[PDB]
């Protein structure tokens, strides 16, 4: 078959603290003897709506963090502005800390969610960074410095820190140096994102999945220029393909012997006559979360 | 919006282990001093076309079957066979073990699933019991012996553990005590599984979901009777409601308000008359639970 599948969570749990200043409690992520969270731990409600983070961090002392790995509290001995996250330095390094990585997500690559709550780990799902540089998450009160993570032969790249839900319900962050992902800002405020576009490559990776899992009504004997294609697809607010694109399908073409610009003929039928009732892997919309490297670790180990 | 979402899988990673008999190899569950795995690891390639598990187990010894948690070998200290699972005891007890039972669950339930190949855990998932007993699974060679399982208060309850993969590419396995879900057996042949039909239980939950979210057009002025909506969901290939259906549905009936069987009224409305989106899709979901509804919508 073929599902969203998320990496196993456990070398990520092991690092999930709870963080509290004065009544603002939020998750951290606990790696050697630092503690990573969201910045606006330290403001009060008051604060939030034009927070001076400078202004307020200076106010603070090692004491004013209440840091706990479960019942356990850890002291802090050292705190530093991190962009839109702390660093808490404490005085014992966390012997769970896996082999890690902090890395910058691009649009259209996927990830793995742990979503915490008091520094309990809670759920985990699998996400894409959209090309508007929003992720749609499931994330309730009190979510804010859950993760996202990729892992590799027992490396965790983590790439995601949660801050924000905008009013539309998708979701906003930062990555683990505290950029915010997109135009977004740790203040109290609706804001907006840009417009959204489909992950053309992902959407192409999904089709070949269902070719390979059975799936292929959609298929027909014709064929496009990349040009052609990418005229359509972005008529339909989808990315544009690209020659390297195109060269990442190469190995699940060379699988299922479907040349890639004979999917993208498949794709723009597609786009124009609609799936009139019928479904694809299961669903009954074009699924774009699902990378080229996640379908052949699906389908292939 | 709802999403599958697959418990944190670390309290079970902590379990998973692999079990070689000859070059037959596939994952194992460690808790305490007992490894669990499927019986047919015992099997060459060719005496899973038609084995005699009783006959064929006479033959081994606690010396044939090479456990091992990453490249750690666990001594096998004791062998018994329950059902179709192997319980091989070890002469350590796993400290990684947590608060754990076993636990057989019923069609329509959810649960998540830790792929694990030679031993190691590759992803996580949530599936759902369909009723016809098979789950939509991902599973590759080497799958065998992963488990399914739900963590309620630090609490693994595992319900499942993988065997085969029916030529439709749907799964088949077992519950911890090795008794199949559905008619499967474990031996190398093409099984079919019974028509499936629509988990009515998740369907109802789906519609209280929206409801919570405001969606809630598709409520009417009738009641209907239990037995009156089974006679009509038959008829439409949806599943006949039970009397536990209607105490798992307790919680979402009283945080909205609406009585079980008036949402069953509005349910035979659409089922006759058809839908309008809810949700905000025209088809009606079934692989979320009410617990599933609970937890994504309070928390
Ligand atoms: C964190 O848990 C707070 O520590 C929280 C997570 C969200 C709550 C619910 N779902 C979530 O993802 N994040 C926030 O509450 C942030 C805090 C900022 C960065 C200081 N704020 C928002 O997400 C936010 C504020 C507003 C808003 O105002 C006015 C109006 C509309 C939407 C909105 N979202
Ligand atoms: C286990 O890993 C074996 O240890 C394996 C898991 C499947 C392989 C691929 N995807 C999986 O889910 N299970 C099997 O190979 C089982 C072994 C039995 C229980 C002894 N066999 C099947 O799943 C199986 C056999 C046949 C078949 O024959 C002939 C014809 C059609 C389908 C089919 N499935």
């Amino acid at each position: 078959g073929f599902r969203k599948m998320a990496f196993p969570s456990g070398k990520v749990e092991g690092c999930m603290v709870q963080v509290t200043c004065g009544t603002t409690t939020l998750n951290g992520l606990w790696l050697d003897d630092t503690v990573y969270c969201p910045r606006h731990v330290i403001c009060t409600a008051e604060d939030m709506l034009n927070p001076n983070y400078e202004d307020l961090l200076i106010r603070k002392s090692n004491h004013s963090f209440l840091v706990q790995a479960g019942n356990v509290q850890l002291r802090v001995i050292g705190h530093s502005m991190q962009n839109c996250l702390l660093r808490l330095k404490v005085d014992t390094s966390n012997p769970k800390t896996p082999k890690y990585k902090f890395v910058r997500i691009q649009p259209g690559q996927t990830f793995s969610v742990l979503a915490c709550y008091n520094g309990s780990p809670s759920g985990v799902y699998q996400c894409a960074m959209r090309p508007n540089h929003t992720i749609k998450g499931s994330f309730l009160n009190g979510s804010c410095g859950s993760v996202g993570f990729n892992i590799d032969y027992d490396c965790v790249s983590f790439c995601y820190m949660h801050h924000m839900e905008l009013p539309t319900g998708v979701h906003a962050g930062t990555d683990l140096e505290g950029k915010f992902y997109g135009p977004f800002v740790d203040r109290q405020t609706a804001q907006a994102a840009g417009t959204d576009t489909t992950i053309t490559l992902n959407v192409l990776a999904w089709l070949y999945a269902a070719v390979i899992n059975g799936d292929r009504w959609f298929l027909n004997r014709f064929t496009t220029t990349l040009n052609d294609f990418n005229l359509v697809a972005m008529k339909y607010n989808y990315e544009p393909l690209t020659q390297d694109h195109v060269d990442i399908l190469g190995p699940l073409s060379a699988q299922t012997g479907i040349a890639v610009l004979d999917m993208c003929a498949a794709l723009k039928e597609l786009l124009q006559n609609g799936m009139n009732g019928r479904t694809i892997l299961g669903s009954t919309i074009l699924e774009d979360e699902f990378t080229p490297f996640d379908v052949v670790r699906q389908c292939s180990g």
